[PDB]
């Protein structure tokens, strides 16, 4: 529809459309209480007109006024002010799309649950239509997707398809042999998960029992392989290994770069050895939008490896965990849903309004790690993230829909909770996806100008923070960026400019945190909020190296600090893309700054 | 506060309290909404006021309006409507109290994820206060609890928390043999869960090293025992099995009695003959609140043989599935939160208001099988069901706090994610649950009255249907209930008078249900709606054999059909509590009923 105001899809940070909320959520509920007046309308108010005006009832309501009003007093004093835009530089928090925040409340009025089509037929609809605009997403084709109460949940459930697809094959040849016939064990446990499922599918009258001797039953869970994950994972992987049972100790870390994304040389050394050792690979997992850097792995070179050691007989299972960065495919993709040529990005988004300046913004390496996740086999999509839909929503998304019969107990689902790991779940949370995919298509034309706008203001804020100096009673203060951002996620440090102290650095850091969160003061009156991580050695190795030599400390420094205290910023705001806005928050950002240091150092 | 009208506490069954509803909805959005433009006031709003009146705005708002209509009209063709009172009788949905929509939607506004204080402190507060009211449900002392997505994912909580509490004694060993000194092998497998808690509570400097060689390592998972749950039983728990890593093949049905109760008899052979092949219990599932029959397992026996069964060296965790009746449990405390005495029940419920008619409700056994609920070691309860709080909401709860660290990966946690399960999860649900706490007491005067006109609605529509019958053209069709409802679940089936083909009248069932559904026709015309399910001899066993004999089939009938079709109402309406309110409705229901079977037949 030629071009889509993103600043009338919020409430705004200085509820600069909260009529037009106030009218819509009002409008919305009129229409469910004309639909419940309706239903069988030959049936007479049961609360009578004198009880509504009852002392009972009024002393009832003014209890009611009384708990909300603590709930509003606690949430007034001790929340967090992300909705401003050029002033909270911190977590993956910012406004929520009114369109879902709307669909909520309209949804949540007839409290329908997703797990069975009889409770809600048509939150149950959008459900299925949301998972099928998931793989699209994904491009999946013949793909599926539900979604799941959070995103660790989602990597859960990942890991439960591939744990019982490995143990399939082994299975197979237990109760059909003929399937998997004249196949060692060790091609089995390298069987490519396609085959794996065509030969499922092929055995109509024996999937129950196939499954029935599958990891379903508790046995061959050590057998079946070790989880790869990038040493800087989320420990929602490590929680994953211990309930889906493999345990703890069959998950291997893979070592990341100096740019925080996945050593895929060190992948194919721990894939290639443990191989030699004939041990097999349960699955690796992808990052694209990592929890404290924003960076993303390489899914092309991952998945290009993949096939290269195919040829040896060697088959990993991938999934991408894209919590963060999933939605941010829509990036890439035209009206028909086309993977748009890099060539053509700059200018494919200059006619659509993702980006305002006409430069590159997207490296070739992102691109090609957003494109290979069509060949991964499931991805961890989190709407409660860069979908900007309200928590709790997250996401799961299959490249076959045949593999949820992998997991599937006994056209739509009639019981989704027989294909999903959970059970219970609101149809009012697949109202608040389904209206933002339907506001905002999962293309160039909605989520990708959204998306763009994110990644355009951390652009901003990566350029503004890597020439700030300060000036704090004779002692200069320097700001230094950690890496140029893969996504929206800038990450930073400030330094004095001869303290060759880590420690130091470290504490200047904590300190900037300190006065810069709810640690120090009252958070309805910070003028600058930003987020802290500690980047240990146990953890990020020696990635972090290159960067604390950059900005002057020694290895050995490195190894007796332990850690770099570093600021992150992932920039979900969509105010500042624009770089006159964002030169109206500049000043304000740099005066608080000051103020803070002045504050931390006399 | 002396009495307290319910009839205030929801928006209605024909909006009649719908102006309250949308008045402190705005009054609520008003005051967030003045939070946004407080924080930081010095900042002039970045949407400006020729953006909110320019083309690009109205045709964004337009299409917003053109999605939320879809939905409006999806959701206005295609939804049940179980608001009405004396019109629905099907599955565990009713109503959802307004403090508790009215808390999630003024809290859904700061979007606070509480995964982490720091994202929304006030939230994560709430949680933890509600976790206390839990434990003080269940009368745990030093308890504590959570909010869980689902009941499904919090069953599943449960097994994690066995699961990895019978693998410490072996594990202790393994670390520290000191603490599990002179023990046999099997009597570490059958240590009591307070002296396993006690301890690795001792051993400070070497938890972390006991719970690596947990079952978070993936090994002894098939030693820890047999998880032992109800025939009867949800498909969360054999999913749970599959997940934790035990499988499905050790899981063992416990038959039921002819009341759909564990046959406790049954547990003792089950429990004393695995501990002859030495082969331990991991633990065994009691429920209160069955899915398809409203049963109270008798956690009294299933305790009471716990200790029985310690004096000859076995133990079992036990856990309550109360997803459905633990709010239930309200019914039982004073304002001083002490269980009541039995032979005083009746006359603190009408001091109360709880029960309308002074007559025995509620039995003794399932007095006596709520008050042992806090002997066991972890609940599952879902404030989505009998709690009336809008989905999705469930809850765990542990009976020692303690034991939150066999789980805990690395006062209010500042982590909560490292103490549950799931990651992300909205705060909002604490605020719906905390509002309903804290406007409805989790005692006699609040969440008691509640549940008693739950209960007195159903015992009203038991009564009612036993001396159903009706005339179909020479066809005399009777209503028969299937057993008096422990909680608020009546199950009933519809016979002809002499019809002894128990496949017709698991026909005649079925089509009444048809008819009662959106099976057949559109369900915003429906007068009458229900539920139904079919009890199966692989599942049910001979539990419905009385039932079925007692309409006058005989056994080979029973074992002929394989099954009866039972049709099941939860009535959780709060407004059939009066009989003379359900006399209003009751000529309804039987003129609905009529012209239904009149359909079926002609
Ligand atoms: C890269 C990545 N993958 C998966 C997950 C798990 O997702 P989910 O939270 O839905 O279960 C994550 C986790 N992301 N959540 C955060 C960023 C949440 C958070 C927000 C604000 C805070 O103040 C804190 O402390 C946490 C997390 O780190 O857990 C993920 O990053
Ligand atoms: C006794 C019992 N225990 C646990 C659970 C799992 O709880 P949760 O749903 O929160 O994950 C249940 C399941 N209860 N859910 C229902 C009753 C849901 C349902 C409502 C309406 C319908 O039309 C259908 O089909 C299902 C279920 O049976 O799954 C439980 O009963």
């Amino acid at each position: 529809k030629g071009e889509m105001n993103l600043n009338a899809l919020f409430i705004g940070d200085k509820a600069e459309n909260g009529q037009l909320y106030k009218d819509l959520l009002i409008d919305l509920v009129d229409e469910h209480l004309g639909w419940r007046q309706n239903y069988m309308p030959q049936d007479m108010p049961v609360i009578s007109s004198q009880e509504r005006t009852s002392k009972s009832y009024e002393k009832t309501v003014n209890h009611m006024k009384d708990v909300l009003n603590e709930i509003s007093s606690r949430m007034r004093t001790h929340s967090v002010p992300w909705h401003t835009a050029g002033r909270y530089w911190g977590h993956m928090n910012s406004e929520t799309l009114m369109p879902s925040l709307l669909a909520y409340n309209f949804a949540m009025l007839w409290n329908g649950n997703n797990v069975a089509y009889e409770s809600s037929p048509a939150t149950s609809q959008m459900e299925e239509e949301v998972g099928h605009e998931f793989a699209h997403l994904m491009s999946y084709k013949n793909g599926w997707g539900h979604i799941v109460a959070d995103g660790s949940l989602a990597n859960l459930e990942g890991l439960w398809y591939a744990r019982n697809i490995k143990s399939l094959p082994f299975a197979m040849k237990e109760v059909k042999p003929e399937l998997v016939a004249g196949k060692s064990d060790w091609e089995l446990l390298n069987m490519p998960t396609k085959e794996i499922m065509d030969l499922l599918e092929s055995a109509e009258d024996e999937i129950d029992e196939i499954k029935a001797h599958s990891a379903r039953s508790g046995k061959h869970l050590q057998a079946i392989g070790k989880w790869l994950v990038p040493q800087t994972k989320h420990y929602s992987w490590l929680k994953a290994a211990d309930i889906i049972g493999i345990g703890l100790d069959q998950v291997i870390p893979v070592p990341v770069d100096h740019n925080y994304r996945m050593d895929i040389n060190e992948l194919e050394k721990i894939v290639r050895g443990l191989a030699e050792e004939q041990i097999p690979v349960l699955g690796v997992v992808g990052v694209v939008g990592s929890t404290e850097e924003g960076a993303v792995d390489s899914i092309d070179k991952i998945i290009a490896l993949r096939d290269e050691l195919m040829k040896d007989g060697i088959y990993y299972y991938v999934h991408v965990d894209a919590a963060y960065g999933g939605y941010g495919r829509a990036i890439f993709l035209d009206e028909d849903n086309n993977f748009i040529p890099y060539e053509d990005l700059q200018d494919v988004h200059e006619e659509y309004g993702v980006f305002k300046e006409k430069k590159e913004h997207i490296s070739r390496e992102v691109y090609d790690a957003y494109k290979a996740i069509e060949l991964a086999e499931s991805v961890t999509i989190d709407p409660h993230k860069m979908g900007y839909i309200p928590y709790s929503a997250g996401g799961i998304v299959i490249q076959d829909i045949r593999m949820r019969d992998v997991i599937s107990y006994f056209d739509i689902p009639a019981l989704l909770g027989a294909y999903i790991l959970e059970g219970s779940k609101a149809g009012a949370t697949a109202a608040s996806v389904w209206a933002a995919h339907h506001v905002l298509p999962l293309n160039v034309a909605g989520y990708g100008k959204l998306i763009g706008a994110s990644i355009e203001g951390s652009h901003h804020f990566y350029n503004f923070l890597n020439d700030l100096t300060f000036k704090v009673g004779d002692k200069e203060i320097e700001v230094h960026t950690l890496t140029h951002p893969d996504f929206n996620m800038v990450d930073y440090v400030f330094k004095e400019k001869g303290n060759d102290d880590l420690v130091a650095m470290n504490k200047l850091n904590h300190d900037v945190y300190d006065y810069a969160s709810y640690v120090k003061g009252n958070i309805y009156n910070n003028e600058f909020i930003t987020s802290h991580t500690d980047f240990a050695i146990p953890d990020y190795g020696n990635s972090p190296l290159k960067f604390v030599n950059s900005l002057g400390f020694s290895d050995e420094e490195w190894n007796r600090a332990g850690k770099v205290t570093v600021l992150r910023a992932a920039v979900m705001t969509p105010y500042m893309n624009d770089k006159e806005e964002f030169d109206v928050y500049a000043p304000k950002i740099q005066a608080a700054l000051q103020e803070k240091l002045e504050q931390i150092y006399d």
